[PDB]
């Protein structure tokens, strides 16, 4: 069923590219000098892939007479998306603020990539539905590991692809022979030919209730799952401060984001190998050990980020930037990558141990969207908390990450028996 995987392998990445897109934005909106609390308010764009399980059954639960139950909600959502992608080409000449210098009219943009991640958000869900019916029974891991291929390489032609090919720095070092302004493709050219594949694939892929969420309101009533609810939100505060609010300092201190953006294509390699590694720690009986002790390695390199975010301006930017820094950030990114990915294979392995074959379907993807719910949230309260600690005589980053290192060690030397427990 070659002529089918490939299909599914193809709305993966065009899964992907709004989830590229809406990861590139803060990059450039922070290469803009926007300030953090407008940072903050786009950083609800994030959410809806969260929290996609909160309209699933609204999508799963209806669809069209004569007609694929989750192809009725595959090309309306595949249609509106690329019509809104052709709408928002148009629009964002004027909503970043390339004419004129004038400021990013922020709040139409996170409306704009709110509404824009909520449509690739259900789409995901469409696609979810659809990959369990439209191939065979033999291969349904298969389906998995290719909504997992799929969206990790749409994610890369969106987040890293288009900012190689966004600036006129990177498109005039590399990939180009007499070099010209203006780079490659802007991201109205970029939505422009992304919105005309959408709209193309979507012609050709469609020529060629209330019980859910009063189960998922006995769930969340259910004390042990309560329990885990309550930890994975306050748990991802001590390294959510690092992981949201780094990538925008380092933009502000100097380093371009087109270089943050090809940083990633190391990543990919062993974003492969690394489950791999820790399949041992997954199909072990306590798939919360590997969570609980790469915490601490996580938080440390929370510390060696706020430690590189100050090494930063100590370094020259003028000419040549060098090389040493790419590999001393590339390794501060890998190893924390590394405790990124075990940390959520610890969680997706935890997921598959208490989820019953029952309502597995269903258990699985709630706890997988509360432990997302919990890493995006502090996300926004961080990016929020930037501009009141700034004190720049004394940088708020800092401060921010040195607080938020003593809220997560707060969180692991007060709940970490507990959580261990959880897993019993
Ligand atoms: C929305 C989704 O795709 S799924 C979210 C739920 N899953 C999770 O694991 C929870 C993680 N929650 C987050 O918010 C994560 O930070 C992300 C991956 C979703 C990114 O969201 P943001 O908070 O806006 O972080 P941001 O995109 O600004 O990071 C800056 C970029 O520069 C890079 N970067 C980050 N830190 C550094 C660093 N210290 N040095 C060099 N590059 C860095 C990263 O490639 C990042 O891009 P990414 O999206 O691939 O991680």
């Amino acid at each position: 069923e070659l002529s089918s995987i490939l299909l599914l392998l193809f709305l993966y990445v065009l899964q992907g590219i709004p989830l590229g897109l809406a990861g590139s934005i803060p990059l450039i909106l922070q290469s803009k000098n926007v300030s953090y609390t407008d940072q903050a308010f786009f950083s609800f764009v994030f959410w809806p892939f969260s929290l996609k399980l909160l309209w699933a059954p609204l999508v799963d639960a209806v669809y069209v007479k004569n007609f694929g139950r989750r192809k009725s909600w595959l090309v309306p959502t595949q249609y509106i998306l690329g019509l809104f992608m052709i709408y928002l080409s148009t629009q964002v000449d004027r909503l970043l603020g390339n004419t004129d210098d004038r400021t990013p009219d922020v709040i139409a943009l996170t409306v704009a990539f709110f509404l824009f991640e909520f449509l690739a958000a259900t789409q995901d869900i469409a696609v979810d539905g659809w990959a369990l019916t439209m191939l065979s029974r033999e291969n349904v891991g298969y389906a998995s590991t290719c909504n997992s291929v799929g969206q990790t390489a749409g994610y890369f032609l969106g987040n890293v692809l288009f900012l190689a090919l966004e600036s006129a720095d990177f498109c005039n070092k590399y990939l180009r022979f007499q070099p010209q302004p203006r780079g490659i493709v802007t991201l109205s050219d970029f939505l422009f030919f992304w919105g005309t594949v959408f709209l193309i694939t979507t012609t050709l892929v469609a020529l060629l209730i209330t019980d859910t969420y009063k189960l998922l309101f006995a769930i969340i009533k259910m004390p042990a799952v309560l329990t885990f609810c309550l930890l994975i939100l306050t748990a991802k505060i001590g390294f959510s401060a690092a992981d949201a609010v780094t990538g925008l300092k380092l933009v502000e201190e100097g380093v371009p984001k087109e270089h943050l953006a090809l940083l990633a294509v190391p990543m990919v390699p062993l974003q492969i190998i690394l489950p791999l590694i820790i399949s041992k720690y997954t199909a072990g009986p306590q798939p919360l050990n590997t969570f609980y002790k790469a915490m601490p390695y996580r938080l440390l390199l929370g510390l060696e980020y706020a430690l590189l975010v100050w090494w930063t301006p100590k370094v020259e930017h003028q000419g040549g930037f060098p090389i040493y820094y790419y590999i001393v950030v590339l390794l501060s990114y890998a190893l924390h990558q590394v405790t990124v990915y075990s940390m959520y294979v610890s969680i997706m392995a935890f997921n598959a141990k208490v989820s019953d074959p029952l309502i597995g379907g269903t258990y699985m993807t709630l706890l997988n969207t509360v432990s997302n719910l919990g890493g995006n949230w502090p996300s926004t309260v961080a990016l929020w908390l930037v501009d009141p600690l700034t004190v720049t005589a004394l940088d708020g980053y800092y401060v921010e990450s040195i607080i938020c290192v003593f809220i997560g060690f707060g969180w692991w030397f007060f709940l970490g028996p507990k959580f261990k427990k959880l897993q019993d």
